[PDB]
């Protein structure tokens, strides 16, 4: 019993972490096989990133202006490359810690595990999820830049996520690994924002039956609902729309606990219109959306990784 | 910006993770050099659990009857003896991937991160706090125990707290790593139970300051208060006393902020007086205990272990 923020061991990756200096600009590169990746702002100095021709900075460079260090071990480039807003360093040693990897996108509403790194040496491991927005609630310093997210499915690391910048409200912004931007956002100096975002009704809900299965029952309900009924009171709250899909997906979690899904979406009207009333659920006093239907089976029946 | 419940990068740890089974008890066991710690209650029966004699059930048993296996690598036992609630199995190769390490025990109040593991293999990694009853909080199912909980310090693992049981307010109890409990729990069948706790404090209020830190300043105000006034309001709450050394350790954090620490307890107060009336603090509804001074410092400036 319990239910933490768990996030994937992390040791897979910590092998794969080096450093990536150009100029006076250090961050963090993955080295996978002979290639490392970083973000290409790697190349920008301080007034190089207002309105910067990456083209134009890259075609300036060398392979000898790239200085990866890989623990105290220096790793020579061979060449160079862009890809969208990734760059792709090419170093005459192939990682021999290259776990069997993916570069997969996330979608909004999946959550992940990032591993901060600093100088391209890792400083701690957390949960995030994609919000609906596609910014992350993350926690970052300066010289994270180049850390990555992940999930790990037996041996396989699906590395979802490359961090590049944070937004004024303090959220984070990064790209697939392809160097593809997760949202609407650029990576140089504009007055870019979040854009309103909404809570991930599915993952409410997992969290619902994650405590009922932990043994919290006070917000249960002899009620139900309607689909409609209860999309018309996620829309007044803020909550995204509920689908067949996330019913059919919540299935399995309400067999195993014999709520049905309308029976807990009546539950969590209830709560959006009632409030805790100074009670909590899983030691929380506010309704919890960064965990999946699949994170909540993976932690309350308990499957591994090797 | 952001603050998150982080853990140490569990790579170092994962490296040291063997299953142990003797009979038809499968658990986890932590092989550093060449010795296997485990729970001794691995020796027990389902009938043996009830009022186990362990040195009688030890006797009866010989090195092959444990078995050790490190990934698909069985390891050969040739030695084996009980220390306090742990064993030590003395196996015939040590284990190349031993981290610089120590065996210490924590405090109630400090904080650790846990690697829960099935039958040897890392599930996920999560952070934990002691709490002052000596229970923790954690996320464990049936077969997690012999996971444990540690720190890191620059490359050095500190060894805090091997797993042994569940609780029936389903939190958990355990040893440090040489066999003694935290807390007045034994590794039998009794009804032995948490018993009353209480809030951190000194936690609370350094997330307080990470908050600041973070651009919350809401509940912040011009009063002061005394400390022997601020522990009066915190005896009523359930608080424990702070102390000067709190105070002290609090030091830096304060002037960071440049907010007197006796001024954040009269935010404090008047927190625990009149609720967080529909506001949040680092994204939770409650006042948050499980972070410490070292754990804002290190998250809001920015350490890294090598
Ligand atoms: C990712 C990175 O290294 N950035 C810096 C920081 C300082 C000098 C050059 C580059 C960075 C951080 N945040 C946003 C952007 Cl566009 C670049
Ligand atoms: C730690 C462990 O392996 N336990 C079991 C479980 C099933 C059979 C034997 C031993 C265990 C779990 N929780 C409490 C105690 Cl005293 C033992």
């Amino acid at each position: 019993s319990g239910f933490r923020k768990m996030a994937f061991p992390s040791g897979k990756v910590e092998g794969c972490m080096v450093q990536v200096t150009c100029g006076t600009t250090t961050l963090n590169g993955l080295w996978l096989d002979d290639v490392v990746y970083c973000p290409r702002h790697v190349i920008c100095t301080s007034e190089d990133m207002l309105n910067p021709n990456y083209e134009d900075l890259l075609i300036r460079k060398s392979n000898h202006n790239f200085l990866v260090q890989a623990g105290n071990v220096q790793l020579r480039v061979i060449g160079h490359s862009m890809q969208n807003c990734v760059l792709k360093l090419k170093v005459d040693t192939a990682n021999p810690k290259t776990p069997k990897y993916k570069f997969v996108r996330i979608q909004p509403g999946q959550t992940f595990s990032v591993l901060a790194c600093y100088n391209g040496s890792p400083s701690g491991v957390y949960q995030c999820a994609m919000r609906p927005n596609f910014t992350i609630k993350g926690s970052f310093l300066n010289g994270s830049c180049g850390s990555v997210g992940f999930n790990i499915d037996y041996d396989c690391v699906s590395f979802c996520y490359m961090h590049h910048m944070e937004l004024p409200t303090g959220v984070h912004a990064g790209t697939d690994l392809e160097g593809n931007f997760y949202g609407p956002f650029v990576d140089r100096q504009t007055a870019q924002a979040a854009g309103t975002d909404t809570t991930i009704t599915v993952n409410v809900l997992a969290w619902l039956y994650a405590a009922v299965i932990n043994g919290d029952r006070w917000f249960l309900n002899r009620f139900t609902t309607t689909l409609n009924d209860f999309n018309l009171v996620a829309m007044k709250y803020n909550y995204e729309p509920l689908t067949q899909d996330h019913v059919d997906i919540l299935g399995p979690l309400s067999a195993q606990t014999g709520i049905a899904v309308l029976d807990m979406c009546a539950s969590l009207k209830e709560l959006l219109q009632n409030g805790m009333n100074g009670r909590t659920i899983l030691g929380s006093a506010l309704l919890e959306d960064e965990f999946t239907p699949f994170d909540v089976v993976r932690q309350c029946s308990g499957v591994t990784f090797q």
